[PDB]
């Protein structure tokens, strides 16, 4: 009914009211059965807790589908009812709202991502996809994604949301436990950070825990992001009496937490499970007519991963090893869809403190472009590390984009108009980062040729507005064809001046050279000095990296 513009100019000028608990309700009401379900069976059941809810002062009420996709419903065996139990819960909603605010409400699937469990991104998306597009159909004016563990399956479903309708104003919850971190070890920070810059216009928290066990969650959340706020507590923390679990915390007790939250910038309060009407009709005595607080977020460069949050505020090893160039095994490995040698090369790198790792898939044309969306989006799972994307086809590169779990950092765009403005529009789509390298048509060739490539960067990323995404790479040649490293160095020091972050591919500089290690640590050493952020190198390299760590010690970057 109502556009993502509207929803958010009302947001803009006041705090507004969502609804408490249905599940609970309806037992309540002599009905143990599965939600979703009476939405066809007992759909009097459904309208009178909306009614209780719009009257009771709630200005958004939750259409009753947050088990309604595919993949959730076939789990007890309602896949076929999926059209219906979705048409008529927005349809009950919506005629008990009246002139209120109706929000499709979508969870989790219950299904872990590959490695963790068997889905891929490309099935979420289609699942959360089809759910969406009947919403849509039948009017919501706006659409919820509540109490989501993991951030594939989360970026799954407001990438297909947002495919379906780029009007419909669209919020995204992670639950957090009482340690602030997700199923998969996503904690408040990396979830704003990766999903503030994606095309939804809302971030929030629901479920798991109390209203005073979220407050520094939703606090943590609220520092990271500019946009529109929601947060909606379990009432208490959950405690059995006799047989099954309840939720102790009562109106008042609950209510008195709604000024901390509005400090916090909230812009959508409501409660989950354990809330009740009751609840609500104090909710609304107490949060009255509010305007909105305004928020300055804190800007940090940083990647990710679903557990790993990796800042650019210390020497960020890249790890080179996944990269079938001169490397008879893998590249063969990889032509047959060898995912464990992969994962292999990924484990020991970080073992040996590799913090991020690069993956290029050599000749792409003989690679199976199933076999990258699946590499994509394991590595992060079992290596836990964040991934820099090293791939040429623009392609391949949306795909991998599209499906990897976090905020990537993406290896390879030149200082050409054309190169950069297609890349830096899928990454703007999709989220990430970008290493720009510093040339053009051909390679440069001093400190000064580099000094205007970065110019011209600025001037293009700033056309483009994203001056604030990159890393620069200075490029380093062969020495053994004349690389002028000292030229290169100087680049570094001038690019560190700016307050720019850097990274160099350094094992370029010792190809084809005996000892190579040796050049290698002493390249190192001497551009982390003049202000190196990180590097593509080989953390097998014992020397280089002991010689590394023995380096920060004595620059008093760590002790």
């Amino acid at each position: 009914m109502r556009n993502r513009r509207e929803v958010s100019k009302l947001l803009s000028e006041r705090v507004l009211l969502l609804d408490g608990a249905y599940g609970t309700e309806f037992m309540k009401y002599g009905y143990d059965d599965l939600p979703e379900e009476l939405n066809i069976k007992a759909p009097d059941v459904v309208l009178k807790v909306h009614r209780s809810y719009i009257e009771s002062g709630s200005d958004v009420i939750l259409t009753n589908t947050f088990g309604a996709t595919r993949m959730k419903l076939r789990k007890h065996g309602l896949e076929d009812k999926l059209d219906p139990i979705v048409r008529n819960a927005v349809r009950i909603a919506r005629r008990a709202a009246g002139e209120k605010l109706v929000f499709g409400d979508i969870g989790p699937t219950g299904e872990l991502p590959y490695p963790l469990g068997s889905t891929l991104f490309e099935e979420f998306y289609e699942n959360f996809r089809e759910t969406v597009e009947i919403m849509v159909e039948e009017g919501v004016d706006g659409i919820i994604f509540e109490t989501f563990s993991d951030i594939l399956e989360l970026k799954a479903a407001v990438l297909a949301a947002r495919e379906v309708s780029r009007d419909v104003f669209l919020i995204a919850h992670m639950t957090f436990d009482e340690k602030g971190r997700s199923l998969t070890g996503t904690d408040p920070a990396n979830f704003a950070i990766t999903f503030d810059e994606l095309d939804i216009d809302a971030l929030g928290i629901n479920c798991s825990l109390g209203p005073e066990e979220i407050l520094p969650i939703f606090q943590e959340l609220s520092q990271y992001t500019d946009k529109f706020l929601v947060v909606e507590p379990n009432a208490g923390k959950p405690i059995v009496e006799n047989g099954k679990t309840v939720y102790p915390l009562k109106p008042h007790d609950f209510a008195v937490h709604i000024d901390s939250y509005y400090e916090l910038g909230v812009n959508i309060f409501g409660g989950c499970c354990g809330t009740t009407p009751e609840h609500v009709k104090l909710f609304r005595k107490v949060l009255g007519n509010r305007k909105p607080l305004q928020r300055k977020k804190k800007r940090i460069f940083a990647v990710s991963s679903p557990s790993k949050l990796v800042t650019f505020d210390h020497f960020v090893v890249i790890g080179e090893r996944i990269n079938p160039a001169g490397r008879k095994k893998l590249w063969a490995e990889m032509q047959k869809g060898n995912e464990e040698i992969v994962i292999k090369e990924a484990k020991t790198q970080v073992e040996k403190g590799a913090e991020v790792l690069d993956v290029n898939f050599g000749i792409e044309s003989q690679i199976d472009v199933r076999y990258v969306e699946k590499i994509v989006q394991t590595l992060p799972y079992v290596s836990n590390v964040p991934l820099s994307l090293d791939i040429q086809n623009v392609d391949l590169t949306e795909r991998a984009l599209r499906a990897y779990p976090g905020r990537s950092l993406f290896n390879s765009a030149k200082v050409d108009e054309e190169e950069l403005e297609m890349k830096i529009n899928l990454l703007k789509k999709y989220g990430g980062t970008l290493i720009v390298l510093l040339m053009g048509k051909d390679v440069p060739k001093s400190f000064e040729e580099r000094k205007e490539y970065f110019e011209k960067a600025l001037k293009i990323l700033e056309r483009h507005d994203f001056s604030d995404r990159v890393i620069f790479d200075p490029g380093v040649l062969p020495l053994g064809a004349e690389g002028k490293p000292v030229e290169v160095l100087k680049t570094i020091e001038f690019i560190s001046s700016k307050g720019f972050n850097t990274t160099v591919g350094l094992s370029n500089l010792s190809f084809g050279l005996p000892d190579r290690s040796y050049y290698n640590t002493a390249f190192l050493v001497l551009g982390i000095s003049k202000g190196l952020s990180s590097a593509i190198m080989n953390p097998l390299d014992e020397t280089l990296m002991k010689t590394l760590n023995a380096t920060l010690v004595i620059l008093e970057k760590k002790e």
